[PDB]
């Protein structure tokens, strides 16, 4: 309920349900941007750019990819605070929770590769929707997002 599933081009997500689109490019390779109505400071992205890799594996460790593409994050300070990786249907996923300055931004980015394509979601929050009971609203979106 609190989410709507999102059918895009290779990919689905689940999107906070009151969240609206914005057609303004923020990102190489955007596809997608919903963001709170209220506070563009939550938001969600998509991003798809050609790449030569075949696994996202192939850029090396997790955080390695995201020194890789740096442009996703002025940024002073940029902390990788957790990571994790996952398979599925023999397509191996890696995930960052990012904390930065420039109070922080709450960050969540969501990689993996298929088909010549990198795909990249990104969904963050500012200190203010940074609680108990709206956490989800980053860490769902990001999390949720897989290829189809
Ligand atoms: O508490 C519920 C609210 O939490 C956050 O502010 C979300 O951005 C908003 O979409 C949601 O309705």
């Amino acid at each position: 309920t609190d989410f709507q599933t999102y059918n895009g081009d290779g990919f689905k997500l689940q999107i906070p349900s009151k969240w609206n689109p914005n057609k303004e490019v923020e990102y190489p390779g955007q596809v997608l941007r919903f963001e709170d109505n209220f506070d563009a400071t939550s938001n969600v992205i998509v991003a798809i750019t050609p790449t030569d890799k075949k696994s996202i594996t192939d850029f090396g460790s997790p955080e390695q990819f995201l020194s890789q593409v740096d442009y996703l994050l002025a940024v002073a300070i940029a902390n990788v605070l957790e990571t994790s990786t996952a398979e599925v249907g023999g397509k191996q996923y890696y995930y960052l929770s990012i904390l930065t300055r420039t109070g922080g931004k709450h960050q969540l980015v969501t990689a993996t590769v298929n088909d010549g394509k990198l795909y990249i979601c990104k969904a963050q929050a500012g200190d203010k929707r940074w609680f108990k009971g709206a956490k989800k609203f980053v860490e769902n979106t990001a999390t949720s997002f897989s290829l189809a």
